[PDB]
RNA sequence: ACAU
DNA sequence: CGATGT
């Protein structure tokens, strides 16, 4: 409907799917950067789209914020909201640190508690997400 | 089919 | 064109 412009919002990029994935979090009003995951070597995006969430709820309770969070991935908004990132990327020697990040985000979640409410960005109506990469 |  | 996901 309306955009809600006291918001953040998060996305993922990457050099490849799988391939390198990285993630930032902007002001949804002003696209000041507040957050950037450096670079992990091999992920996929919806590993990716599922941590930059994570982060920003991490990031909103250590600052006693209740603004929402936007993302355009149907799949990382399930996925949080199941506390479980079905992903179906191998688990070995070269996905080991993506994989301890999602382990460590799941980790969190079962532990602590929020009510960030966690919005759908929508891309056919209101354009890319202000944090999107620009690489598409 | 839709969402990345 | 290829990939990740519900
Ligand atoms: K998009
Ligand atoms: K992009
Ligand atoms: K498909
Ligand atoms: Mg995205
Ligand atoms: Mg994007």
């Amino acid at each position: 409907e309306e955009i809600i412009w006291e918001s953040l919002s998060v996305d993922v990029g990457s050099q490849g799917n799988p391939g390198i994935v990285e993630y930032k979090g902007v002001d949804t009003k002003t696209g000041e950067v507040l957050f950037e995951r450096e670079p992990i070597p091999i992920g996929t995006n919806n590993m990716g789209e599922f941590l930059a969430i994570v982060h920003g709820l991490r990031y909103l309770k250590e600052r006693n914020s209740r603004k929402p969070i936007y993302s355009d991935s149907q799949t990382a908004i399930k996925w949080v909201k199941d506390k479980k990132a079905k992903s179906t990327l191998v688990r070995n020697e070269e996905t080991a640190l993506i994989w301890k990040l999602v382990d460590e985000a799941e980790e969190w979640l079962n532990t602590h508690t929020y009510e960030t409410p966690i919005l759908k960005w929508q891309t056919d109506k209101w354009g890319e997400i202000k944090a999107d990469y620009g690489r598409k």
